[PDB]
């Protein structure tokens, strides 16, 4: 196995099945988790969907800024990486549906210099031609 | 549902036993390139993927239109591997880059539809600490 | 004379004279034509404006998807330039006029490998300066 | 001292002490001077709050369109880097306080070419996340 | 009713020519420059570009203002022939590129408002099948 | 109130005396490198800056994380210069770069919030008329 946050984070975002079991096995690996969905590829909304499911699940306390901070600029390079560059001029009140899933621990090596948080979106974007979407993927890693 | 996005980065991560996922989707009228540069430099990324691409059937060895939808995909998938600066990857020095290119109808439709994507994984090392960053990027274009 | 589609599309749109005339040769020489303008530079008001002048035009059948894909991508690559870049700055509900030009038909060369499409864009963005206005130009080739 | 016009409207713009004297010292040695400020970041609100505050101060003379064209540009340059890339992304009715400074005279040298005039802005852009806020900057040195 | 970049376009489609249509426009009180590039290399195509340019007077020999404007009018156009992908366009082979630049008024007003303007058409070939591809670029400002 | 990018500039322009500036912020908690580079290559420039940066004990002589944040505060500031050119960058002739990096925490809270920014101040000359144009960059990012 590797305690490889950002692999772990795609993984776990990728996958539609069992994300009970997934999950479970992340948790008893000392990996905090938390995952959920945005219809919206705002910033504005997506650092607040995430800032708030991530609290309420455990991945980061609320307690101040700092933790707080450090998933804002997590989820701004996924989210800067979802809007790729033809999702800066596929802007006009389209459809977006995204998913994401969020880990906190400790990508552990030798050190423990710390804990890392990653952020990983995958959704879609309709696009302005009946059946046809275009995929998004972004993923942001940052240290706590 | 048959997001060949997702299947490709899927293909990416899971070190299962690809050789399974290669010759199942391959089966399933997908065609599939794996590889590993050492490097986050965008021509010689380019480059290994190209070879690679066609030595795999992935990409017909001459044709311009083909040549430009990896290259395309490529560049769309290095600007996520290189978190936003394409120039900087030049710049890392001890790193791993694995690719996985897939290219196929994205709908059941007759209608060829041709599409190619191409999914990156960079790990940015240190020649001590090992491991000190991951970097994704994927890239999603029709033929 | 060159069977080039896209050098054909922009001389087609960048000639408001007879327009009569220049489209009765291309028509007469294996081409499918259709022309028009578009007030807004939003991408889904202009692959709409777009898809549809084409149909009612002959340049491409709506039986399916497959053929209103190919002019989609030929739309974007075209709008792709027209929102070049100092019009990623110029976004305040200002004023643009986009006039268009498809082309449908074989580039034939000696190989008949199917039909290619073309879609020119000309058009101009008010300044919000009285009395400057900006050219914006973008073509797409697209092969059916 | 240095006739950098460029560089004068900088720290024109980076000193919230005394603009009073600072601004005198200019207006004294042959530049033309004028600040402000705008909670917009949108193109045709900025360039229009400083094409006016700067004809009512005399930094350019709205007898014509010359002038105004080249403050257009100089200003255009300066918002172009203030929308710098991360704020590309951040773009939903956020709030941002920006300030600025025009500066209009001779860079000397030892040929009176012409005029030039310089626009800088400096102001700060909130973040999704309370507690939190990015500082931009741009300069547009334009030849009148 | 003056639109350069307009103007620089039919200036490089209008294979008709051109001989008339330079001392026609030349007469008018543009300045005219037309070339041709066997590359897309962003480098090599400013260079010919410049060096045209000079040598036949759409701008001055030395003075980095109005330098400036035909670097970025040609970046801006560069960006329109590579298909968004600046750095692919060094790596096409076999490859046209004909350019048009032109300096002027746009207005037919006293104040000078000297704008410039570069037309890029590109041929990307194939050894054999020739032709597989055009693409176009523009680049309009001011000096 | 305690504005790192700001605080950057003025250290960049402030040629009054910066050894009293860059000893009253040194004392004040953040790191602090100034420097000069004759050109605006990129590479070139983030070459010079890394060297200056870590002599001056403004970033730590190994480790991707803060040399990542310093190329990239460096790339965006780079922009600003360049005029929204990278690539011509490269090409000016005689040309002066001044630049200041600063290393520090922005608000006064525990919470390092590390942050890193790059101020580019530039002068494009001529071999003759001097000064023609100056240029100016800031780059802020977290460490
Ligand atoms: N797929 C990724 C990132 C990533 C994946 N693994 C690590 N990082 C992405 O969207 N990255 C980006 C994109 C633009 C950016 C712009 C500024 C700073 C960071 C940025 C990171
Ligand atoms: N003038 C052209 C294109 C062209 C002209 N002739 C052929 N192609 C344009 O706007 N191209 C672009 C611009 C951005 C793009 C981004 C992604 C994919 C294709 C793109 C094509
Ligand atoms: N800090 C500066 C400019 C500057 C500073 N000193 C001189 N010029 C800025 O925002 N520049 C830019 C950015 C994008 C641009 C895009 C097109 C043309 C000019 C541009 C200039």
């Amino acid at each position: 196995k590797e305690r490889r946050i950002g692999r772990l984070s795609v993984l776990l975002l990728l996958n539609e099945a069992e994300e009970s079991t997934q999950v479970e096995e992340l948790e008893r690996d000392g990996w905090k988790v938390c995952l959920g969905k945005v219809g919206s590829m705002d910033a504005h909304k997506v650092i607040a969907a995430i800032e708030t499911a991530s609290k309420k699940s455990g991945v980061i306390q609320s307690e101040g800024y700092r933790e707080s901070h450090a998933l804002y600029h997590a989820t701004m390079e996924a989210l800067h990486g979802v809007t790729r560059g033809e999702m800066l001029l596929g802007s006009l009140l389209r459809t977006v549906g995204l998913r994401f899933a969020v880990l906190r621990g400790n990508p552990y090596e030798s050190e423990a210099e710390g804990d890392w948080i990653a952020v990983s979106l995958y959704g879609t974007i309709g696009a302005p031609i009946k059946g046809l979407e275009h995929e998004t993927f972004g993923v942001g890693i940052n240290h706590i």
